[PDB]
C-alpha cells in the first residue's frame, strides 16, 4: 500500500541536530514543516551513508513501501522518504532514545519487571515480522527504541537489505554463509536479551570479530548474566544453538517471558529490586497522554 | 472511584518548569512547559495554565474534586486534564498543541479554508459538547478561542469547568457568547451551551470576525431582547444560518440539542458545496490518504471525518 509511504521534497523539512550514527548512516533530529503552515514538527531523520553498490531507485522505493507497511506496536514504521542525491528516511522522534543507551544510564536502578517486559515486547515485534515473512537481519539493543519506559519498539527494519557487519550479534551460519532467516534473527534476539540483562555490556568484549566464528565453533557462548536465573539464561543459550531449527520460535519466547513477568523477582535477582519502581496507573496514564497515544503489559501476580 | 484517582496526576514544582507564555485569558496565563519524569533526563513539552486567583476561593479539597472531574472527561474532542500542581498557585497541566487555537487558525488561514473543514469542525465541536451533556457537565464558556487544533482535521474543546472553578465577580466575561438567561440571571445549562455553540459556529464561518463588533457589552441584553442577532455570513446558505438562528432563540427548550446538531451538521458535510459557498472550494479539499496517514503518525495517534458523497 503506497498510501502508507509519503515522499517529501527537501524544502518541507530541516535537520537541526545530530543524534547519533551507525554503519548505515547518520541520524538527525529534524523538523517537518507542513506546507502553508507555521508549525515545526520534530522527526528523526536518517541520511543514508552513500551507497556503495547503489541500487536502482525503483528498488529503493519498493523496499520503502514494505518498510512503510509495518504495522505493529513494537516495530517502528517508516513514515516518509526523501530521495535526491541522497536517501533520507523519516520516522517518529523518540525522546527517550535507544534502549541500549537507556539501560546503561539506569544501570543498576532498573527493576526486574521492566527488563522482562522489554524482552516480551521485542519478541512480540519480531513475531510480527515473522508472520509477515520479513527478516530484520540486524536486531540489536541499539536498534530498539524507547517510546516510554513501558513501551519499546524495534527500529531499522529493512535497512540491512537496503544497503561494519555486526559479527558479535550474528548467527554462525550468517557469519559463514551470509544466510539470514527468522532463526538467525532469533540468534540476534538472544544477544539483544543478553545486552539488556548486563545493562548494556558489550558482547564478547576484548575478543576481536575475526576470532568470533572460531569461538562459537568451540562452543563458547556469552556468560550467564549476574542478575539472571538459570531459567532466563537457558532461553538465551537456546537462541544460540548451532542447529537453527533447534532455536526457539518467537511465539514461544513471548509466552516464556510473559510467564516470568508474572513473577519477575523469581526470575531476576537484582539488588534493591524491592526499592525499584514499576509504573503506577496514575503514572501510566500521564505517560500515555503526553507521549504514547497508540494502541498497546504483564504485571506481577 | 479508583479509576478517577488514577486519571489526575499530582505534580510537584520540582517535576515541571514553565518556559514560555503561549497566551493569556480571563482564567489565567498559559505556558509551554516541560515535564521531567523523576529519575529521567528527558524533558517533555506540556501546556501549563496558571490560574488567576479565584473569585472568592475554595479549599484545595474543593479544588481537587473539581479537578478530578476535569481529569475525568474521555472523548476525542474534549481536552482532558492530565495533572495539577496546587502547592502555591494552582497550575493545570495538559497536552500541548502546536497548531494552537482554532480562532487564530481561521484568522491565519481565512483565504485558504474549505467547506469540508468548516462543517467537520462544527460536527466535532458538537460531538464534544454532547459528550459533556451526557456527563451532566456544562462548559459555560464555549468559544472559538476555547477550541484547540490537534491537527487541521481534528479539533478539541478546552477549558471545561474553569468557569465554575474560577467563578466571576458580578462587577472578561464572555457576554457576547452568552445566552440571555445567563446574562440576566446567570442561568447556565446545556441549552445555554447550545447558544454559545451558535456563536462559535458564527466565529468560524466569518473566519474569526468578532461578534457584535461596535456594540457595547453592556448593551447586549437589550439588543437581544429586541430580537437582534448576528448577521448571516456571506459564505453561509440559509439552511446554515437558520440553524445558527435556532441556537439563539430566547426560549431555551426551543433551541436545538447537541445530538440534533451533530446529525444535521454531519448531513451537511456529505454535501459541503451545497451548504456553503466558497470561492476556490474545489481547490480546498480534505487531505489525501497519504497526507492523512503521515499526519496521524506524527501528531495524531489517538482514536473520523465525514467526506463528500
Ligand atoms: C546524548 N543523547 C544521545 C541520544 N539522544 C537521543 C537519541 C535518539 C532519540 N530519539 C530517536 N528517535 C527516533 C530515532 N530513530 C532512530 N533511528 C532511525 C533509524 C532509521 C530511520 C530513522 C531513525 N534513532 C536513532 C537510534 C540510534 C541512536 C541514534 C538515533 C532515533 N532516535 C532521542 C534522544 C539524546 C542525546
Ligand atoms: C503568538 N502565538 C502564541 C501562541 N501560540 C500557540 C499557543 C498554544 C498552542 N498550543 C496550545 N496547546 C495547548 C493549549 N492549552 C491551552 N489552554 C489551556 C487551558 C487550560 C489548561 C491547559 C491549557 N492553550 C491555549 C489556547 C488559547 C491561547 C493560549 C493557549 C493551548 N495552546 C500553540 C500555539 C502560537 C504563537
Amino acid at each position: 500500500n503506497q498510501a502508507l509511504l509519503r515522499i517529501l521534497k527537501e524544502t518541507e523539512f530541516k535537520k537541526i541536530k545530530v543524534l547519533g550514527s551507525g554503519a548505515f548512516g547518520t541520524v538527525y533530529k529534524g523538523l517537518w514543516i507542513p506546507e502553508g503552515e507555521k508549525v515545526k514538527i520534530p522527526v528523526a531523520i536518517k541520511e543514508l551513508r552513500e551507497a556503495t553498490s547503489p541500487k536502482a531507485n525503483k528498488e529503493i522505493l519498493d523496499e520503502a513501501y514494505v518498510m512503510a507497511s509495518v504495522d505493529n506496536p513494537h516495530v517502528c514504521r517508516l513514515l516518509g522518504i526523501c530521495l535526491t542525491s541522497t536517501v533520507q528516511l523519516i520516522m517518529q522522534l523518540m525522546p527517550f532514545g535507544c534502549l541500549l543507551d537507556y539501560v546503561r544510564e539506569h544501570k543498576d536502578n532498573i527493576g526486574s519487571q521492566y527488563l522482562l517486559n522489554w524482552c516480551v515486547q521485542i519478541a512480540k515485534g519480531m513475531n510480527y515480522l515473522e508472520d509477515r515473512r520479513l527478516v530484520h537481519r540486524d536486531l540489536a539493543a541499539r536498534n530498539v527504541l524507547v517510546k516510554t519506559p513501558q513501551h519499546v519498539k524495534i527500529t531499522d527494519f529493512g535497512l540491512a537489505k537496503l544497503l561494519k557487519v555486526p559479527i558479535k550479534w550474528m548467527a554462525l551460519e550468517s557469519i559463514l554463509h551470509r544466510i539470514y532467516t527468522h532463526q538467525s534473527d532469533v540468534w540476534s534476539y538472544g544477544v539483544t536479551v543478553w545486552e539488556l540483562m548486563t545493562f548494556g555490556s558489550k558482547p564478547y568484549d576484548g575478543i576481536p570479530a575475526s576470532e568470533i566464528s572460531s569461538i562459537l565453533e568451540k562452543g563458547e557462548r556469552l556468560p550467564q548474566p549476574p542478575i539472571c536465573t538459570i531459567d532466563v539464561y537457558m532461553i538465551m543459550r537456546k537462541c544460540w544453538m548451532i542447529d537453527a531449527d533447534s532455536r526457539p520460535k518467537f511465539r514461544e519466547l513471548i509466552i516464556e517471558f510473559s510467564k516470568m513477568a508474572r513473577d519477575p523477582q523469581r526470575y531476576l535477582v537484582i539488588q534493591g529490586d524491592e526499592r525499584m519502581h514499576l509504573p503506577s496507573p496514575t503514572d501510566s496514564n500521564f505517560y500515555r497522554a503526553l507521549m504514547d497515544e497508540e494502541d498497546m503489559v504483564v504485571d506481577a501476580d
